[PDB]
DNA sequence: ACTGGTTACTCTTTAATGTAT
DNA sequence: ATACATTAAAGAGTAACCAGT
């Protein structure tokens, strides 16, 4: 179930009519995907070995890129959004807090800014819920967020370090 | 050159009267000095060994900093002014461009985006004038600016970046 | 001199960490 | 638990470089 022959040739086929595609509605289309699962671009950057600073200029610029090397970023996406759907079906890289969580945060901040560990846990399960609704899964699939996954450690982490920034 | 042995004494009572002053202060003072020759943070950094987060983050947004650590950055904020003044009265890193040169150039792309070398040289004099002004030291003594001298080749690079970001 | 593709370098931001009341 | 004190890690921004009409 890992791969299909026909699925391969689709993966090459789908790399194709976007290498034919414009490179900036690619591109708006992938900063949209790496945005939405909150992947960090250090991953790309480590598993095609592009440049960091050529890549970042080129998602949020536009900043033109040959075709050779846009293929291998289109290769890493088609594979990436393989992986992710699976990860999710079937249940290294840094957290990151997803804007819709922050949202929910900011909210139970400026009601309370010491939550207790119930209460901590509880927002845990609504920016869960939340980051998954986000990524357009179902929620109970939430243990394929991966390193984006929100823990009751992480929710004491920020609202730490919102009580540090009054000051 | 050598600092005087009562010199060094000084610069012991400022640190620590930088010490009893509040933190935030004296960071205010520290960051408007760097900005105001463009002294690259990597270059306190590479000195004080200090961390470049936690002196970013003391700098701009004045986070915690232990006493030990203050005093280290305030020890090279001495060190650095006399040195500048010594780096000047001798005149008789990478460039960074200032605000004032920035804006100046800012007027001369709005009136001609593609300047000719005659244009590009009355607007380096005229950006180096600016930076000498903005530290308070005569137009006359350039070679003290150093890495951040302005040059020809800098301002035609400039306009070609800014060529690039037009296109956008 | 020139656009165009590319990048070392810089510095802010972030989420995480260690610890003595 | 939790305010000081701290930071390894991500990433956009800057000024610059190399090639080839
Ligand atoms: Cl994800
Ligand atoms: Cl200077």
């Amino acid at each position: 179930e890992n791969l299909s022959p026909e699925e391969a040739a689709h993966q090459k086929a789908v790399v194709e009519t976007l290498l034919q595609e414009d490179p900036w509605r690619v591109a708006k289309m992938v900063k949209s995907y790496l945005q939405q699962h909150n992947i960090p671009q250090r991953e790309v950057v480590d598993t095609t070995g592009l440049n960091q600073s050529h890549l970042s200029q080129h998602l949020n610029k536009g900043t033109p890129m040959k075709t050779q090397k846009r293929a291998a970023l289109y290769t890493w996406y088609v594979r990436k959004q393989r992986e992710v759907a699976q990860q999710f079906t079937h249940a290294r890289n840094r957290f990151k807090w997803g804007p819709a969580s922050q949202q929910i945060l900011f909210q139970a901040y400026e009601r309370q800014k010491n939550p207790s560990k119930e209460e901590r846990e509880t927002l845990v399960e609504e920016c869960n819920r939340a980051e998954c609704i986000q990524r357009g899964v179902s929620p109970s699939q939430a243990q394929g967020l991966g390193s984006n996954l929100v823990t009751e450690v992480r929710v004491y982490n920020w609202f730490a370090n919102r009580r540090k920034e009054e000051a």
